[PDB]
């Protein structure tokens, strides 16, 4: 059997709009510790990578593991059916037929139990993170999100510039062009609006700014977002949760 | 002559979006207790059924009976046209060349009247109400419209099944399932969102699920929803005006 | 060189969102004294002028003039790339390649600076407005708004009548009809809600409700709007800038 109940189904609906732009048959393998989940997108260019710890939960149990893949059409259907703060509890039983999706409320009324029936996905689990990425950065998620947002209306390719004490985003397209340059300080009022960077090595990168967009809906997760930019691989954005992750790993545009 | 005020025009607009899928043609009968309006829908498994009475209005007065018959797609458009808080009249001689909307307002300023040609509908008037349906319930028309929301993205057909005490809607489709489960109680701190029933006969019957979807839109209009249904007969969905109602008959689904 | 600060965006984009409805292409003619535009639609029946002076911006500095042509589409792109209260700051140079549009904040934080590429328009500056027009009004602007607005669902024409001490509104189209008819007072209390009106000559002309509906975006500009009408010239709608203005000329729908 597995039961997992979340305090506020909130964070699972988040969660989930995390992977609006993957391939939306998604495995999600539940252990002893926790969720982990991945899914790449059709043109294999972004992986979001979910982890959830045993403490994230208001409460956990898993007997023994179980891989459970849905739609996540269909799942972010059936995540729309309750209010954010109901308590929501995924039941399963040891071979599953079926997720169980349970929504409870701060009354005693009204019990919502849905069904997901599951799907038999291959698992073929990517694991691409780095050791040393060629600089890291750490920024406020809002902000984030402002960059990316404003820079996705003037080209289709948004373009990352990492210097000593310097990060430049840049968009340049047919229209117009934009230029966004932040540089690490600490603000010791609100330690969340700090901007944080290490660089090993000056970076230069472009992204398709359709995968920014994705990635930036993350925000609704956490109060910062890290960017680990290396040459080599994949970059990663990653936003924390109490006890957990959502990663986006984004492959950059090729040259030619 | 005939001359009609709403206190507040809030009331007709909402009242006429519980029109919004009839034939965009209907006839208002306007006699001396009050107004009756009746729409059937296309494919005739919906009748929808107003009765606003005297007490209702802030004024009326109607010497001789007048059959007005509206395009309610272009009555809808003329509603959009004023404050929620308007004092609103509809206004009319003994044959009606046209009805006259004339909107009030808190400030003396802007008189703001519209008029409306009328069509002429054959009255074809359905007299479909049974004594006794096989169960009876009321709620509130939050939670019936939470209720009915939910489980119309699961699938297009929604099951209500009445038992002993037991309340249970039921979305069933290819992507997954949900389930409502709901009984009676009397909560005394507010008596609204007290759900009760009475059951003389179990009942199981199936509903298309775009009909619940505009039935529910009468929650504007009233705390509470009653639910009368028999296997024999449409099903009745009724909200309550002061001192009037907008009534949803409703034909379940067939089987075979 | 040319440097010319608002100390809030906002007022520029609004300006910018009076112009949805013209050539996307618009020359902005910038001088020792401020800045002047005007820009033309297809069907050649609105007019669009635009005046800023020295005293609506925060700071201004143009050492000589130089006129700089913009798509309009795309800079209404640029101008959504901020919060409504950042200083704004054109800068060109003095034949100039590409205008700068640099964005401030409360924080120092972050340097937003987007260029845009010019244009070579050739300007075909219209002076239209007449010496005395049959009739001057003037109204709150949310009032000339709503009245448009509402009575644009009615018909394609919307029809302004002036007769001593009467202005009345009259849209009248297939489905039914609406007039709305004001008279000038003194609201002594707050006179932004007064309403005025000169008369010289009685009025009656008819007008696109497409360019009405364009013409009211001013509103977010200022409290009221005036409204000159003639049966000579196209009509004059305008909203003054804090030292400026935006101005609207309209012709009217021919009869024949």
């Amino acid at each position: 059997m597995l039961e997992a109940k979340f305090e506020e189904a909130s964070l699972f609906k988040r969660i989930i709009k995390g992977f609006k732009d993957c391939v939306q048959l998604v495995n999600f393998q539940c252990k002893e510790d926790g969720i982990i989940a991945q899914a790449v997108d059709d043109s294999r260019v972004l992986l979001v990578s979910l982890e959830i710890g045993v403490e994230a939960f208001q409460e956990y149990r898993c007997d023994h593991p179980v891989t459970l893949g849905m739609d996540l059409t269909s799942l972010s259907k059936i995540l729309r059916c309750g209010n954010n703060t109901d308590t929501l509890t995924l039941i399963a039983d040891n071979t599953p037929d079926s997720i169980i999706l349970l929504f409870e409320d701060t009354k005693k009324d009204r019990i919502a139990e849905y069904s997901l029936k599951l799907m038999d996905i291959d698992a073929d689990f990517l694991k691409i993170e780095e050791l040393q990425y060629d600089s890291t950065l750490s920024l406020p998620s809002s902000e984030f999100s402002k960059i990316v947002r404003d820079l996705s209306q003037l080209s289709d390719s948004i373009n990352i510039m990492i210097t000593k004490e310097t990060i430049k985003f840049v968009a340049d397209g047919d229209i117009g062009s934009g230029s966004v340059i932040i540089k690490p300080f600490v603000d010791m009022e609100h330690p969340e609006t700090s901007i944080k960077l290490e660089m090993d090595q000056p970076v230069d990168l472009t992204f398709g700014a359709k995968y920014l967009l994705d990635i930036i809906k993350g925000s609704s997760l956490s109060d910062r977002v890290g960017i680990r930019l290396s040459s080599e691989a994949p970059a990663l954005f990653q936003f924390d949760l109490k006890s957990g992750f959502l990663q986006f790993f984004l492959a950059p545009k090729f040259n030619d």
